[PDB]
């Protein structure tokens, strides 16, 4: 057992707060905000050795990242940003920073009770998304 055992699984979105405001702050356009905001994605997290894979499956877009903690990688986000990302573990929380066009956003994934709670921050705007086991 190891680094991210309590994150591994299939997690389904059950609540979201302020995600439209988060997306506006990020610079996402109107049509993508409306269609992406409808989706109820599954977040599928797995680990093989040092490599963590996080897939997002949704009616909007399917995406996938695989990474090693602390090691920067290229990511294409579901809204089509080309970002440079680094994900670390800080006190048991996965902390994901995306950098692009001189901007930055931080996404934190934490296990709380039987949920995976995702906090998404862009400047002064926070969105909280809660996922449950599928
Ligand atoms: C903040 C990180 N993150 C939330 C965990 C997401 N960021 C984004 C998007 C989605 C998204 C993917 C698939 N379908 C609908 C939405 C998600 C997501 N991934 N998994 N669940 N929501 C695209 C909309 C624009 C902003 C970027």
């Amino acid at each position: 057992s190891h680094m991210c055992d309590a994150f591994v699984g299939t997690w389904k979105l059950v609540s979201s707060e302020n995600f439209d405001d988060y997306m506006k702050e990020v610079g996402v356009g109107f049509a993508t905000r409306k269609v992406a905001g409808m989706a109820k994605p599954n977040m599928i997290i797995s680990v093989n050795g040092d490599v963590i894979t996080i897939k997002s499956e949704s009616t909007f877009k399917n995406t996938e990242i695989s990474f090693i903690l602390g090691q920067e990688f290229d990511e294409v986000t579901a809204d089509d940003r080309k970002v440079k990302s680094t994900i670390t573990l800080d006190g048991g929380v996965l902390v994901h920073v995306q950098k692009w066009d001189g901007k930055s956003t931080t996404i934190k994934r934490k296990r709380e009770d039987d949920k995976l709670v995702v906090e998404c921050v862009m400047k002064g705007v926070t969105s909280t998304r809660v996922y449950e086991r599928a």
